[PDB]
């Protein structure tokens, strides 16, 4: 029996699912599993211990985004530290890791780079400056974040904007601050829950986010597939590191 | 047959000794002992097991500062974890604990928080924002750190700056990110070994650090004594916790 490679998507929050990264991994031949960290009934009370699965059952694991601060005392005090422990165990066993937004920030904290409120948020589609366009293209990429990470020791920063570090590699781990996975329906799920932003008072508006996303669909679908393929080609091939 | 209270100063690095904290505990009537973790010949190679003393022989134990990251894998895999075990044993036994800088971070890590590299290093004298001026005064207090902690679950943050958390209480333990102990002579030992920073190229210069320290000698001497007295009054009196 031939073993297809296996990826685990870690749903840190229930509205932040794998979307086009799922398609990308499926098209690279991966079987897909998912793990729910915070169920929908805990979206306003995320704190509480959670038992993560053994990462060595997978070739790649993917912690995805979420709305809470990765440095929240009661999250670090419960399931964030358990997730950090899972990432360390996976790194050490040579599993590949692709972290997105909150998940990239979690990787930074795991390996000793702190995360904090950013001086200037990024909400919308943005280009970035990259050192390796063959791995992290200039984009544009969709962003929705108010925290930024400090690149951890031993990591190499690959890409950035003026406002935030955007991608780093550490061994077979790649952390991303942007959402390469976002398509029209995933965005709509976020827009419908953005209570305080529907009025436009936070420097953006839903209509313009929706429209820019509509325009960039075909382009963004190609980029996420190239991103995943390059991640498999270049990062999972590195020696493991921590 | 009188039994004076006993305090153990844990010298994590040979240049970070108790200085004015020793004087303040002595004036509060304490007999003083010290324990060397990393001897001078290991300053560049700190990794390696160390057998720590029994904390229950003391009324207060005080882990002091050090230049290495408390999350360094080879230190966690040796004596940093043994120190964390000593702290947990102390806390459970009702021993008081005062952690300074590296020592305060070690407490954060012991009790389930996190420690990581900060965005903005804090080097010099700074005021802090406090919730209880009778425990942690605004200061100013001397800082020299590149890492910052997340407050461990169950602990209460007392003070902070915009850049980092500065003090928390957990049971009979008080963790500090700043150096209440530093005097002119202690600082001179640090400046003499600050090889990368003498040229002024790291955002500070030794001349201004020394001048500000000299100006504040008398006020700082009063503050560290008041801090120790309040620690004894309000933290050591607390119910033990971990
Ligand atoms: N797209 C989202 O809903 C994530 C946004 C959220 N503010 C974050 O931490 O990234
Ligand atoms: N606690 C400290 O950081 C003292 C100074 C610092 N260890 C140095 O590099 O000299």
């Amino acid at each position: 029996e031939f073993m297809a490679p296996k990826v685990l998507f870690i749903h840190n929050e229930h509205m932040c699912t794998e979307a086009m990264l799922g398609d990308a991994f499926s098209e690279c031949g991966f079987d897909i599993e998912t793990f729910e960290v915070v169920p929908p009934e805990r979206v306003e009370t995320p704190a509480g211990d959670v038992a993560f699965p053994d990462p060595t059952a997978y070739d790649v694991i993917v912690p995805l985004g979420a709305r809470w601060p990765v440095y929240e005392q009661s999250l670090v005090g419960t399931w964030v530290t358990a997730e950090m422990d899972m990432m360390r165990k996976a790194a050490d066993a040579g599993v590949g890791i692709l972290g997105v937004c909150f998940g990239g920030q979690l990787l930074a904290q795991t390996f000793g780079g702190s995360v904090a409120r950013a001086e200037t948020a990024e909400v919308g589609w943005f280009e970035l400056d990259t050192d390796d366009a063959g791995l992290i293209a200039p984009g544009p990429w969709f962003q929705w974040h108010f925290d930024r990470w400090t690149v951890p020791p031993g990591a190499t920063e690959i890409a950035r904007t003026s406002r935030s570090s955007q991608a780093f590699v550490l061994g077979r781990a790649l952390a991303l601050q942007f959402h390469p996975e976002v398509d029209v329906d995933l965005l709509e799920g976020w827009l419908a829950d953005d209570r305080e932003g529907i009025s436009g008072k936070l420097g953006y508006n839903h209509d313009d986010l929706r429209l820019r996303t509509k325009e960039l669909v075909d382009d963004a679908a190609v980029r996420v597939r190239e991103l995943v393929r390059a991640f498999l080609d270049k990062v999972v091939r590195a020696d493991p590191a921590s």
